[PDB]
Formats: structure tokens, C-alpha cells, sequence
């Protein structure tokens, strides 16, 4: 797998982990406790400008998916982002 | 207006790529007398495991590692909504 392909998914994963560390550790500021799932969530409503394929490919399935399926991709998206 | 148009034309291409996965799948099927769904091919396709060619082929390929029976089946649903957008 080309050297420019795992570097950008790499990037693109980092960024989502760091999403998910930050939203974490806020919440726990305001001691709550907030899912992964629901900051991904939050990430995704907010149709930042891809940068690179990933990005892309998320948007565009956010942007077809129902309401379930929304919650379910953003589940499936945190085991992405915690492994995988 | 903000997406580059590489960006664009790179993702356009791989719809096209997946469109081109169903064509051809449901073309298999028809030819024998059998309707074939477009989330069992694209789910088939997933199955191969291909090398990923862009950034939009590695994040699936790294969903799919991830994903239970179920989620693939809704991945490969979402997957074909995708594809016959707009």
C-alpha cells in the first residue's frame, strides 16, 4: 500500500483520536461522561471541507444516511478510530 | 466551492468505480435469469480485500476490519445509497 495512502489515513485517524481525547476530557471538566460515538457524531454534523479521501467518503455517507444509520456509522467509526 | 476539485474528481471516479462494480454484477445476474442486490455485490467486493488506490478505498477497507455481520450489511446498504445519489 503506497506510502501516501497510509500517511493521510494515518493523519486522518490521528485527528479523529485527538476529536475524541478532547471531547472526553472536556466532559469530564463538566464531570460527564461523553461517549466517543456522540463526539464523532458531532464532528461529522459539523461538514468540515474534506481534505483528503477519507474525509470525503464520510461526508458523502453522512449525507445519505437516516437517522439510525447515522448512529451506527459513528459507532462503527469510533472501533475504526480505537484499533483497528 | 471549498472541496478542491481533486478531491471531488477523485471521489467522483471512485463512485464510478463502485457503479461500475454493480453494472457489471447485476449484468451476471440477469444474464441468468437471477436479481442480484447491489449491497450483496459491493459487500462481495468488499470481500476481496483489494488494495486500496485512494484515501476513499482505505477507509472502507478499515471500516469493513471492524465491522460484525451487521454492520457490514448496513455499510454495503448505506455503500449503495451512495452510489445512486444525485
Amino acid at each position: 500500500i503506497k506510502e501516501d495512502i497510509l500517511k493521510d489515513f494515518e493523519e486522518f485517524k490521528g485527528y479523529l483520536k485527538k476529536q475524541v481525547n478532547r471531547g472526553k476530557k472536556l466532559g469530564l471538566d463538566d464531570g460527564k461522561l461523553v461517549k466517543s460515538a456522540a463526539i464523532l457524531g458531532d464532528y461529522l454534523a459539523k461538514h468540515e471541507e474534506p481534505q483528503n479521501g477519507e474525509e470525503m467518503l464520510l461526508q458523502e455517507l453522512w449525507s445519505v444516511a437516516d437517522e439510525d444509520e447515522k448512529e451506527h456509522l459513528a459507532q462503527l467509526l469510533v472501533k475504526l478510530v480505537d484499533k483497528q
